[PDB]
């Protein structure tokens, strides 16, 4: 329209986009800053990068862009693109993007009274410290620090407004707890003027159903399978294979967890502690299996069972476990031959008796170590899992 | 031509690309918006990003860009590149590309009566929620939401036209069910003016032949092969190897499947339910194999067969399964010697009979558990597969 | 020089880059379009993207860029950068790139009579249908479609010229079969005017030496290795281990091949069919081995061989391949004792005879299944490999 | 305000950004250059790239940009964007990104006296040689070289100021040892005019807790487990399986480590040396157990143990290792038969005596090789670990 | 300063950056071109892309950019940014970057007499054919082709200058043999004017220490370990397991090398030939093991040893190997019973003698095949390794 054309012609005249829109140059310009969070795009623990979708909200007052609505009775607001009016140079300090500024430059809407609104959208990547001490049950706080780059406290006075989460789209992995904000002015070695900034803290809680069903459960099942080796009779040689194959499966689980986790040395993580506990458990199980096999294939002639070992294993542990221990001259020539044969049979009988004793001792040791290892693994797993804070809260909210 | 040059020089006189081309400023401006879908390039499940090829379609009317055809013979249309004339700032809301705008800026075609068309092409990356509850038999709905950014309800009037699928190029993996659209109007915390938008909901179906053949059939086959452990005789010690090796193959299969799936806690997917059930089935088979081996290698004098176990196994299940149960002083000195030898032989025969009885009991248990495990695995697999909706539709459309 | 400066100053006065350079405004402008292929950079089958290196040859005539060489003796041609003169806007329709147009803008060379040449180079990424029905003996046709985005048939007259492959650099994996092209006119739902376009079809053939030597040969070797299970005597205990390890190796081979194929559902790839056939063959071999092991560790008194089974195996099949068959009162008391001993020995002899006959039956089954499985493997492999078209051509051209 | 607008209009009059702002045109312009490190984003050893967060600091004096505060009350500083005033083209020489310049251009702040400050932020990717000789106990020095690209010391004088680490954010992987800088001058064969440049040498240490816990401890554990072959009795046939499976685990660990290391031939990494040592140890263990199995299964009638071997093993080693060493007409034919039976039993007896001798020899060999391997592995591991410089301080810092 | 400002104002008067700065238009313009290589950043064999860091060097003479130093006492040289003066359009013909130009546009330094220098830095990605026939003992030549795009030989005269490698930084993996260059002019389908270009051929050698230590030696070691299957006694049934597991390790090695290696079909790589040979050797070892086990478990009454087999094995090969071959009515009734027992014992004796003969034959075959396979693997490995050219030079440079 003619009124719109005349207004655009008049406003642009004698306008310098390099000048701060203030009637009085000695007074700070008040700028209100906020943001609206739309989506938590990604959390990268290995690279420690948070990717989010955010609309920034900037509001201020321009002294020159004012007109009387009566003279232009059809237009109430105007729009100006980048590079033709003054705009705050607000940037995100802790950016992790190859381009430091990742905001799409849109139009700026102006009142008839000179009120400027700026709503740039963006996919922001920031670098926030990620704590993996209590993973999977960790809670993360990520910082987003915004501030002007070349405007101190005597020129541009930054003000904070509460973040808007009405349009937030729930994520399938993280639960949004809150997004508080705080405004603070700091000092820099460059300059002698304080510089304000606004920091928004995003608090997120990781949902644990996927991890607790894909990592925790198979670990306990496979550890139980390793415990099962204490039930196989020693007469079938399939114990070492069981133990070693279980160890291999644990190693592949460890490589998966290692490829999904950051290489930080800040603290030992809970999953690593669990894997180490299972490592020692299965290794000691294999060692005990070797000891049992050594006892089982004991040569009867090789030696005699120590008195202490006998008095322990065959009586105390047997009673405790309620296991019962199993148990003319030609005529003279024929006579001595059959005597020799009978004596040979007697010797074989004594040898088999000693062998049976050794086998019983091996069985007793096997049963004792089965019970002990079951108790140990149950206690260790329960303690390690429950040591995490808010573990019960996570379990309730996810599974229940 | 001279007429074209004269018209181009005349049209841009006193023009201003910053103003809305309306004869009356109070009245709004009508803009018709639509799109043409060319190809669905990629659907990402881990990152939940949809990549598509789309030609936008914007049409409107410009008041100033009008001329008489008679005064300028030959010329009927003109083309204006970016920055010469006014354009709507139509943006995709739920974008996911590093640059918030993915459209490629082309010319704008204008008729002799002031009618502007704008059809820019683009590779659009959007963020839509992906449901993996019924994977791989799932149907996905991905929403693309376009709208003006800085133009309100009384300035720009958005009208929806039907989408174009005439130029669609079919995708091997995905089947395009449809693409309806809806024009809505929303309020925002920024402002007191309604803002319209147009949302197109691409509804797509996943073709299941590839995933079926390369995921489910080998799983079924090797799960059935794991049942061969009940056909091997216990005399050959090659049962634990069977069980633990098929378990390892299953574990690597689960790892491969997990490496393609999102880490969401919304629900437990069908493929995960299948794999978990088969894991427990194989583990129970291994435990039963251990028990059977324990029965097979029972010590002849290590105990007595319980009456309950005998009456349960030897005569009940064997009858049910139709199993046949298998089966002169020198002279006096030689006399007592041969008596000793014969007595030892008789004792050995009795021990052999007891061992044979125990072995038959083990075989009976093995056969019983074979039948039970086969029934259970077939029932579980059929139930889990049939529980999904439109599974019969997917089968009839893909395999047949 | 002075003439160059004068001509450059004169050629720009009253020149509009927005104006189509034709003497008569109602006549179309003839533009000649052609390709120049330099290298085939990549063929991504998983993402179905073709990356190539091409130069675009565009030629046309400009009315206003004409001069007489007798006035500027030194200069014969001129050069104009982007944005200074009118240029055609030919774009590639099927572009699978973030930016829809990947061409490096270079200078436009102009005659002394107004002939403009434009030769922009570029690495082009396009989306074309890649079919893996005949992998790895497939021939691929990929289309590149070029056309003016906003100029109709009445305005811009597109003409086709034969593509140039003189500077083509041969690729180590794909063999260039050809690259013809064709013009076409199409209508669009936008408008009521035909839009010409030029489509160039690149036809390429894959060289199969690497894929054959790295996939086909090792799988056949492992199949032959798995066929050895029927040569191992049943007295050893490694049959199942051999079979299952072969199965594991081919499972990882299947994973390696599967990570490179697109997830398409159009057909079943040849390599997928061949892998499935090998899987079934090895599984049946394992089942047969289990049957034989059950058939060899048979209890002597646990049953009797059926007459049908005996007349099938012991005589018929054995003769088929010429297998030989493996074949005072004290005196009275000691008398009965030695009779008992001898009778025990006789019963043992009868039992071992029955066991030996059972073992011979097992050996016969092993031999028969060896022959059958070898025949099946040979027939299936030969048929599957020979089913592919141009397989003889590929072998003759890649194994010479 | 009016004063700000008037000053902005006045300053840019007759201003040329191409001109270097010096009052004499024959004396160099002094530029103070400094750096402010914020965070070490990444250290990619495979590609040898260091990614950091940097705040450049450039200060100089502009002769033309001066005014009087009294004539422009309230205005004390001004801001100038790109292309408005002169800037020094200071670049990083060893950049390793697509576009050579990775800085983000911001405003330039000018005081009333003409002092200009410039603090552009950036995420800088640089190429520094990374030493992996003592990985993981390594210390890395990476150099950042900054200098003007076109101006020289006769026109631009560079000066060095100490780097700022006030805002440094600790990394969970690297410890910042320091960042010393140095200003250097380079001369040319043409002219006696110095050319200055600045170099910052970021030296940092790697925290070894994660790498040690995830690599060394599991490998030592499994290497010690590989020694269990010498405790298994030869009757249980699992020694070879145990050893070869530990070899498989070794290969898995070797590939996992190799995927992270660069393919450098400068030296042999410490981790590679240690893995090779463990390879050799386990391989020799396999050879030894093969020898032991060969001795244990010796044919009693297939040979005689030589006197040298007898005195070496049976006597000397057993004494050293305290291994106890185990251990009417009819009557004529009746005599013949019983004598034959007795002699057959005696022959069997001497045979099993020889077999027992061989088995004892195998046991002694096994025990002595167990002791030798046990001491050797400990010595080799301790030596390799201790050979690394600063190992003691590294472990103290990372664990205590 | 005033003189610098005046000179800058005067030089750009009437200057047209679209014209060649030549006094005579007929004569060509001489441009000197060279480059300085700083670092070889990457050599991607799979994609066949060379990424390097270079500085271009262009020198020419400008006719209009001349002035008298006496009039401007302080000014000696000037600087002009992009778009202000004429520059050559030199491009890299075989670029592989997504943007065809990778140079960073810097300032152009201008003499006091018109000489112009231009040194833009760049990270260049180029596509060069990489031959891996002799991998890893390979020497690679990669060509960088530079030339003007729109200027022919009659206008722009390209001249070569020797490249500078003074600032080259050695690479850990690649040894720089050298970079010579050649200038040549060609004809194109454009037009009938020759176009010159400069091609620099970078020749480099790969350092083989890393690959030899990490890929070759482990293959040799485990291949030698696979030969231990010929020393294991047949009683310990763990030969097939050993062979199949070394097979599995070999397959994973082949998987890794397939991962690193490009999929070309020009020739069979040396490492591929080596791995194929090792596959064949271990497979034949497994076949021989199967034959040996078949001979070992021979039914004594199932057949008779052939006279041939006897004369080749039992004595001929034993001589060849110095192998020693191992080693009243009651009275009548009692008599016949005991003689029956004795005859039974005689039968067992002759059966065990036959079995011992078969076992000795198996041992002889085992030793023969051990020696043959050792010779085969040694000669094959030595020949394959030594077949490569410059293998001795590579070994002497990378190990001594
Ligand atoms: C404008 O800013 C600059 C900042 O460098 C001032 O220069 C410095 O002022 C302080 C206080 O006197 C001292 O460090 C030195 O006098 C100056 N440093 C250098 C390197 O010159 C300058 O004084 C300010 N001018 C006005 C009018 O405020
Ligand atoms: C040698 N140049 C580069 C390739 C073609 C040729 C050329 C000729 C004219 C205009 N553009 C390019």
């Amino acid at each position: 329209g003619e009124f719109q054309r005349k207004l655009y012609k008049e406003l642009v005249k004698n306008y310098n986009p390099l000048e701060r829109p203030v009637a009085n140059d000695s007074q700070p310009l008040t700028v209100y800053f906020s943001l609206s969070l739309l989506q938590i795009m990604d959390v990268d623990e290995k690279n420690q990068v948070l990717t989010t979708n955010i609309w920034l909200q900037m509001s201020w007052t321009d002294h020159y862009l004012q007109w009387n609505v009566s003279e232009y009775p059809g237009v109430k607001t105007v729009r100006f693109p980048d590079g033709q009016i003054w705009k705050p140079d607000i940037l995100l300090y802790n950016s992790a993007d190859e381009r430091f500024d990742a905001t799409f430059h849109t139009n700026v809407l102006v009142n008839s009274s000179g009120h400027c609104q700026y709503l740039p959208p963006g996919i922001f990547k920031s670098s926030c410290y990620i704590d993996v001490r209590w993973f999977p049950f960790d809670v993360q706080h990520c910082k987003l620090k915004f501030g002007s780059w070349s405007y101190g406290g005597w020129s541009l006075d930054l003000q904070m407004q509460e973040a808007d989460i009405s349009g937030y789209i729930p994520n399938g992995e993280w639960d949004l707890v809150g997004i508080p904000g705080k405004r603070s002015e700091r000092f820099y070695e460059c300059c002698k003027e304080p510089y304000p900034d606004v920091t928004f803290t995003v608090t997120m809680r990781r949902r644990t159903l996927y991890y607790g069903l894909n990592l925790l459960i198979p670990c306990v099942l496979i550890s139980a399978l390793a415990l099962l080796v204490f039930l196989l009779p020693a007469d079938s040689g399939e114990k070492i294979s069981l133990g070693i194959t279980v160890l291999l499966s644990l190693t592949v689980f460890m490589l998966l967890v290692a490829e999904i986790m950051p290489a930080t040395s800040d603290s030992v993580p809970l999953i690593a502690q669990y894997f180490a506990s299972t490592m020692i458990i299965v290794g000691l199980s294999v060692v005990v299996t070797v000891i049992v096999l050594q006892y089982h294939h004991h040569d009867p002639d090789g030696g005699k069972m120590p008195k202490w070992t006998r008095v322990i294993l065959l009586n105390w542990c047997a009673w405790f476990l309620r296991m019962k221990r199993p148990g003319d001259p030609d005529l003279a020539k024929i006579l001595e031959e059959v005597r020799y044969i009978a004596n040979r049979f007697r010797c074989q009988d004594e040898s088999e008796a000693v062998c049976s004793e050794w086998k019983f001792a091996a069985c007793v040791v096997d049963r004792l170590c089965l019970m002990a290892f079951s108790v140990f693994t149950i206690i260790c797993t329960i303690g390690i899992l429950m040591s995490a804070p808010n573990f019960v809260e996570a379990v309730s909210k996810d599974f229940a």
